[PDB]
């Protein structure tokens, strides 16, 4: 039992604080997100929407997850001489972003496959490897972390990361060689952006594995703390500040998809500033 | 008496954690759904948006149904150190999956019967016929598993198992002809989506009578979290990765129509990234 | 004396019945407040009231019964197979008529949207049905609950008779509004509205026959008989009989379309029926 | 005479439910409203979009304002063997009131000046917000901040101050709608002065409610402040909010039919077509 | 050595008197929140990150000011002293923190997407001002709630000049931002900018102010001063200032429908004066 579990270790009143502050500013973070996202859904064509649907259901999960987050966070710890000393539901806190992640990760993995133009057959099972991959990685991760043995077996919590982290490889391979593949039929100003995309989404992943293998070094308040604050700056910095990277991807496309005549788009598509698309409206049709 | 209520059996904290993990998962996946289902809401043209309309009501009920389900989960169990005992309450979690089914299952008719072509009151009869077969079977079932003796009567378990049954084979046959009725009139490419939909839709339904009677075996924490996950995967898969087959028939429908020169889309239809229909607008009208 | 039907023990059984049908109802107004907000611009300007007036109920329906619901878990304690009633069981039959008081009105102002009368005829008609459906519900809720704690027989069924005399007042000015409207409107609406009048105002009888119930004794049976018809019954009207108004709106927007008064961005169908054509309103040049 | 609160009022079961009803119909009523008002926010142009937006705002504010009031109800009391006994939180039932009225009073006047016709109307809606504002600001002191609401001086001081800012507010108000009935359309007109006096006349109940303590404090008394309180809200911000949006709507039909500007959907008041649906025309850029 | 405000005991009156600003705020924000969602269609696709930024700015607000008022709840307990504090009522200024976390930054956002900076400039400008004004707040509440329990003095000190710097670069970068767009925009829409982030920033002065009161003592009074004052400069800043951003991007949306650059679906109206008349795109052939 080398593990040393997180919810085990006491917190100063200081600790307490501070990730009660980083878990609602998440949060609202995410509110901020998520209205932007819905506002800005109808600056993309019907072609790329389910890059919009995904991103804005990945916010909502987020955001009501967050909230369960708090409430473990406030019924998992009592207040004492001591600070706040881990009661039964503190392991609760680390189970739901598990939750989170096992929806999360699996949404994004839809957004860069709708900005990507994988046609027909290749597509559909590239998603469902995608999914399932993503899916299975986080369940591995909660299985060894959290459900076997109350995590406290030092073995599983390894065997099953190793196991994980072999979907790991797997959701990048499909993800990288689709990106890869779609790059090529991409215009110049295009094809830097779903790249640069796909690099920013896929490269802070790494931070996750790391923060799970942290509790090995020891057990402290001030390394619970650090745990659970990595954790959301990477939740919110990755589902927030990266969202946008697709977004602008399929915006660029829309625009592209105007400009080259294929299809007419009701508004004006702006990208920093610079007009891409000018207003269009379909040609009237007489039915028979 | 044989039934060996699940309610019954102490939970271990993994299995505690686990229910808890896929319940929850669920939810979200469902709000994630009903998000993307509002979004892409006008894909689809008026004359098939009774099956938009249907889904989304279907996820909304899904969603509201799992956050009692887990609330009474929470408030259902109480820790012993030798695992968790249940309340008075727990029965309320099993209760609670019914409540959805009962209403789900029949908004799930209505969208089938939306992307079925059959017109006429000969379809609103069938609508009746699918809505209370649907509503009854759930109902039938409830009140053996829970109502009758607080469900430890086994004679009622299988009986009204039985009279549900019957519901449900009533149910299939009206659905499986309405499909039938309606793929001579579709187009091959449409036809071919119908009967996917239809066969996918209606076949995952065995699952549930089988988890029905799986407490006749016995009764272990073990068991009862099979149950529940087993349950809670079902609802996840069918409630969701079915929802898309309706709403692509309903979507190619309508820009067949499109194309046909019948009706008017405002914007691009496209189905697995391939264009269906094209941008159009009305004709201005004078008055 | 009145026996009070919160006074009466349940089983189990009848207690899980009860939340059931509860629940059942409030996720069943759910799907049709969404399904009315989706299929809200199916219908002209000129019938918007009945849209507005059909979701307000939903909504106000589906808030109620989370009352009642909640109200039905804070008013019986559990004894071993049987839920006996405490101080706040009153509460659970109290939130129905808020629920009516309010449900009602609105059911009256959609019917009058749909018939065809015109100018303060219309308005003076929509005023004495609000009014008397309103003070209907309050009179019942004054004998029922208010009055001696509902144990008064004399006032059960003064209220009672008083509530009946307002009932007549609604169903004559309403009755009469369908009458006068039938004849203008074409078969198609015709029949509808009629059917929809038929539908809405039968049902009503229901209520003052559950009402009178408790004369006849108390017992676990009877008020389980009692919440549970009072359930089916409010879910059979305002969902059910909901389809009728809106669909009468539907046709008499595609008349106005067909008949060249009007023009509606998109087709209009009933029963897979299509009833009127896309058409968009003509390009004006200001004088700019 | 004496200052008697009616927090301190002991209420019999028959009450508590009364108050219990009205408080949450009303709350739904407002339920009702915003939807409506959502709904039927396409029926006005751009240029009157303000009252739209207040009105929605109102009720909104109204809504969540009295669900806390209906907490602050159920955690107010305590059952008892002689009835439901108020505790230090029944003070807050009739709080929450003021701060619905702060926001939702303010609102309204903007509603009212949307409708009305230069640069002095912003000056006009600074005056009116601040008076509202105060007005029930100045109640509040008087009736709860002040010494617990137990002196009848500042009680009445306080309420005459309060008089002084509706008096500022009221005569805003009917100056802007006296000012614009002239350039209104005789249709218009009528319906703008209509409005206006019946958004102003029904304010005169509040302050007649307010002065009701002082003849005394019963569960009775307590009840009929609480509920006509209530009635009044419920008329007040659901029947006359509609007043508004018809000036706003026949106002834009005026502007359809004088050609003015265009509306995409047809516009009809009380079953009566007042502008066919029309579209901006095409322009090249 | 620091006199921590959540210390202070508070009257009926005072109890009172907070709970009333706190609601009225949230409410007021509500009634925003509602106003700028229906008057977003209102503003052209170009500076729609304006609309998305107050939106957010508001609904961010809204739910903060609700988690205020659960804690002034839950923070205080009734005596026979008036309401005495409990370990809880920390937690009241702790939120307004993390309100101003997520506020302030939008904020800068909506200035600077009204601001006419083009290119990575306006996206360089853009992360600083985020980073900045989301390390001031961080500063300040590391130093007042979370260093010794806010009851190190030089901590209390320290931390505000460090975050006073974050604050000096913000203003820089924003100020700048506008200065730099100024002259590409026209006189009319050139004023209204000016003084928008004139009004925006101003402001900003009266929350480092409030935050050094506590070093002259501990007392209801203050600590009431503290919190009201606070809530009227949050709502005063993030309501009547929130019109001004809007306000130039509608006027600039006008401004390129009548300048031909672009059309929007509805006639756009300021101040009851008609800017733009309304325009419908070209249909095109594919
Ligand atoms: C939006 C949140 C995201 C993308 C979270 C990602 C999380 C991971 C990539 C986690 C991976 C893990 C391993 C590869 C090994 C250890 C267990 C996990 C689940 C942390
Ligand atoms: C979305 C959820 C669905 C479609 C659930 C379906 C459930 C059934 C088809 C259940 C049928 C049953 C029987 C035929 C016998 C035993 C009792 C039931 C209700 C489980
Ligand atoms: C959505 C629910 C509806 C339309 C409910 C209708 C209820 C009534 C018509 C009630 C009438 C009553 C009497 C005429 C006498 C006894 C008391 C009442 C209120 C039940
Ligand atoms: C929507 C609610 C409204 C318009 C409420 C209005 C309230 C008043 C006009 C109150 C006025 C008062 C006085 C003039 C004196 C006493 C104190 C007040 C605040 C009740
Ligand atoms: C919408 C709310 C706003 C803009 C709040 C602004 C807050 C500040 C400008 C705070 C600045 C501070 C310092 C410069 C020093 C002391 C600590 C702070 C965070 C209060
Ligand atoms: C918007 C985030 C809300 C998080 C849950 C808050 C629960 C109540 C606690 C308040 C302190
Ligand atoms: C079986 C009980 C629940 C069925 C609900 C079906 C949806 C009803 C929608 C009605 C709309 C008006
Ligand atoms: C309209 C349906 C009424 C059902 C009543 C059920 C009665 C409960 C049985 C136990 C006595
Ligand atoms: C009006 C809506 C209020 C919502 C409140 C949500 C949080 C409640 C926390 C209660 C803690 C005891
Ligand atoms: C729409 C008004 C509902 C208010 C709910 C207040 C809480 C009641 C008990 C739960
Ligand atoms: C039963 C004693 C309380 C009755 C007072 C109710 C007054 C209602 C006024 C409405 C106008
Ligand atoms: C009762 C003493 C406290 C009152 C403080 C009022 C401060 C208001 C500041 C507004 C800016």
């Amino acid at each position: 039992t080398n593990v040393s579990v997180p919810w085990g270790a006491t917190l100063s009143n200081a600790e307490h604080q501070l990730i009660f502050y980083f878990l609602v500013v998440a949060a609202l973070a995410f509110v901020a997100g998520f209205i932007r996202t819905y506002i800005t859904r109808n600056e993309v064509g019907s072609r790329y929407r389910t890059a919009v649907s995904a991103r804005l259901g990945m916010l909502g999960v987020a955001l009501l997850a967050y909230i369960l987050i708090i409430v473990a966070f406030l019924l998992g710890y009592d207040s004492t001489a001591g600070g706040w000393v881990p009661n039964d539901g503190a392991i609760n806190i680390f189970s739901t972003r598990y939750i989170e992640w096992t929806v999360s990760v699996p949404l994004l993995t839809i957004e860069l496959l709708a900005v990507c133009a994988t046609l027909g057959v290749q597509a559909r099972r590239n998603t469902a490897i995608a999914v399932t991959a993503t899916g299975a990685m986080i369940f591995c991760g909660f299985l060894g972390a959290i459900v076997i043995d109350n995590g406290t077996n030092t073995g599983a919590f390894i065997l099953w990361a190793v196991i994980s982290c072999v979907f790991w490889v797997i959701a990048n391979v499909v993800l990288i060689r689709a990106v890869r593949q779609s790059l090529p039929t991409l215009t110049p100003e295009s094809h830097t952006m779903l790249k640069s995309a796909a690099i920013v989404l896929l490269a802070g992943w790494v931070v996750y594995p790391i923060v799970y293998f942290l509790p090995l070094f020891g057990a402290s308040g001030g390394l619970t703390t650090t745990i659970l604050i990595t954790l959301t700056v990477a939740d919110v910095i990755v589902k927030l500040g990266f969202s946008t990277q697709t977004h602008r991807v399929a915006k660029l496309r829309t625009a592209e998809d105007v400009r080259a005549g294929d299809d007419v788009h009701p508004e004006s598509i702006w990208i920093s500033s610079v007009k891409q698309s000018d207003a269009g409206l379909p040609r009237e049709v007489y039915l028979a």
